[PDB]
């Protein structure tokens, strides 16, 4: 009825709520592993699926249910299943959908731990993977195989904020009877809804922006009721990468402010990116809100706002990048994104250090590259701290 | 040096503690997903592994680390890695150790969800599984294949409390270059240490007795440093079934009273098992501390105490069992165990409901069987509540 027309800001504050008879205004935490039945008959019916209800927290927990329904509603998805972490959501998408003998085409720039999940762990269980540049649709098509069942990507990419053509890759996958799976950590549903571009599964790390304050690990898989009931849900219940009720409670409350946080995140990012581009010490800035971004138009087509993650190359390579960060007094030196606290990191020596120089050169992750997750502090304070980093180059 | 001679009760209260400079008496909760480096150089060194330190919560969290070290010390293991649930601990042992083309021999009576994880999930990823009766060592040997890499079991079993000869199965596995993996939820490290009988990995559900009070989900895999470093730890780090620090904090605190709780648990169960066996309405009782248990001696060799889970057959079938539980006002009707709250469930219609009646009959899980996880309430009150169930058998 009336609830179908609610704007996303209202949905993030109100959806998923099933108040108990105590009529608690705020969402309750249910730290319980099992649930009590009124009778043997009720227990048998619930176990047989003849009546709905709670049986075991690995299957159903009310606090986790509130988070799942709220996040699904923000993505426009029919259903959502929560997971212990973002990586576990990737694991749920892969192992709930694929099987030994299947093949995956994945963007080469996805989360390094995801690359290792496909290439070092799932490969030992009969899943083959081919890695292609994100923006090269012909390279995607050329990598397809008869046994290709999934195309997996993040957009925007990390750390260069490269863009993927979601609708083109959805069409490409669906023609070949394969699923499109998009990892939506960069933008969150406040900015991008991959389902509106033909994606079949949307993957989230609640760890980053849904929490938004660096407190907890969590993940989720969003999609149609039918797709999630064809193995992803069963995987979470059976293999048990489940989300704690405490973490769910933190994250579902985090969703309530996602929209207004991303607006400030992105506004601060826009100022910093442009100011960075005019600095003599900076060779290039990677941010989807710059005219200099080669895919600015595709990004604006898919996203309400450019995002809040940028990277930039400074002249002087690694020596300059290390001197720059070592002079900072405000920004966090940490390998994380999606926090109110602005973070900065040097990917070539931390997150891309096990990669080969030629592979980094092919991707474009140079030794003078710094990645900033732009937080919510005052841009003036962020600007002045970065000026300390630039002063260190003199 | 001195800490080596500490008794388990002391270990459960003091092991794994690394106080911060705040000198907090009680263990802190670290809800953080990442960690801050002092310099670019320290960040590079920590990512390369040149220096020790915290990087990301999915593989290093101080609260989780306290739980792992404490539980490991209670199992006599070198190492432990925590998981989001007991099932995720099973997932970690299987996927951390196996690969496509490996074969598993598993006790037929293991946790029903574990049966599904092996038989329905990992089967689709190249892992073959055969299921054998727990106590039948010859059946274990016959199910061996050239590609068998793991033997998996629980002992005591659920719900019949059947016993697996850990040492004999360890020897069987090791002669054939396979690992023995034992799920130790029934007894906990306070009663049984499968490493002392040749197990290679010990699997735990922190959900059951380590928590002890029905609050949280969690799991753990215990074993040698070398074996956990051969894939289980990387799996948790990379596939991410990690344990929340909130849950780890609950569970590490639960460990502090594990021995005292199991002693009252087992004392209650022994009284109730003997009282049940003498009732006219009861055809059979399954409890390792009973003289009638066909493996009492094997159970007493492997366990400090019998345990606190029992089942019993009622004269009559499902109707008698359902009339029995429906009259209870104290025991919890729930499919769970390891709580201070005593639980009861009817496996034929709940936990073994999706097993065919013919297969349950083969396993000995009848329609008159009820399973009790004996809690910490006063046994008299538990006894008087069960007398209400027996009185309901009159009409
Ligand atoms: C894009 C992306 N995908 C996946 C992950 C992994 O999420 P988590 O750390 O919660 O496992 C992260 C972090 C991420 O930034
Ligand atoms: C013996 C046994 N193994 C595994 C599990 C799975 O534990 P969890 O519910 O934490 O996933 C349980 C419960 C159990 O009782």
């Amino acid at each position: 009825d009336w609830a179908d027309r609610l704007r996303p800001e209202t949905i993030a504050i109100r959806a998923g709520i099933h108040r108990t008879q105590e009529q608690e205004h705020s969402e309750a935490i249910f730290p319980t592993s099992s649930f009590v039945f009124d009778s043997a008959e009720e227990a048998a019916d619930r176990f047989a699926g003849r009546v709905p209800g709670n049986i075991y927290a690995r299957f159903t927990n009310p606090t986790v249910r509130t988070f799942e329904e709220r996040l699904a509603a923000l993505e426009g998805a029919e259903a959502c299943v929560a997971t212990a972490s973002g990586m576990a959501a990737c694991l749920t998408a892969f192992m709930g959908i694929l099987k030994a003998g299947d093949h995956v085409v994945a963007s080469r720039s996805i989360f390094g731990t995801t690359v290792q999940l496909l290439g070092n762990i799932l490969s030992r269980f009969g899943v083959e993977t081919s890695f292609v540049p994100l923006a090269d649709v012909p390279a995607w098509r050329a990598a397809l195989r008869p046994n290709t069942r999934m195309l997996f990507l993040e957009t925007p990419s990390n750390p260069l904020t490269e863009i993927g053509d979601m609708q083109a890759l959805a069409d490409l996958a669906h023609v070949h009877d394969a699923w499109l799976v998009v990892d939506n950590c960069f933008c969150t549903p406040a900015l991008q809804q991959p389902l509106k571009f033909g994606a079949d599964l949307v993957i989230h790390s609640a760890t980053k922006y849904l929490d938004g304050q660096g407190r907890t690990l969590g993940g989720a898989v969003c999609g149609s009721t039918e797709l999630l009931n064809s193995g992803p849900r069963n995987f979470v219940r059976t293999a048990g990468p489940s989300l704690s009720p405490f973490n769910a409670w933190v994250q579902l409350k985090g969703l309530e402010t996602l929209g207004l946080r991303m607006e400030r995140h992105c506004a601060n990012a826009q100022k910093i990116a442009e100011w960075l581009e005019a600095r003599p010490e900076v060779a290039r800035v990677y941010y989807p809100g710059l005219d200099s971004h080669p895919q600015q138009a595709l990004a604006a087509r898919q996203q309400r706002l450019p995002g809040a993650i940028l990277s930039f190359d400074l002249h002087g390579g690694q020596k300059a990048a290390w001197a720059f960060v070592d002079a900072l007094r405000l920004l966090s030196l940490t390998a994380n994104l999606g926090d109110a606290k602005t973070t900065i990191t040097h990917p070539a020596s931390t997150t891309h250090s096990r990669v080969s120089p030629e592979a980094r050169a092919a991707a474009g992750v140079g030794d003078g590259l710094l990645r900033i997750s732009v937080g919510l502090e005052h841009a003036d304070d962020l600007r002045e701290d970065m000026e300390r980093g630039f002063a260190a180059l003199v």
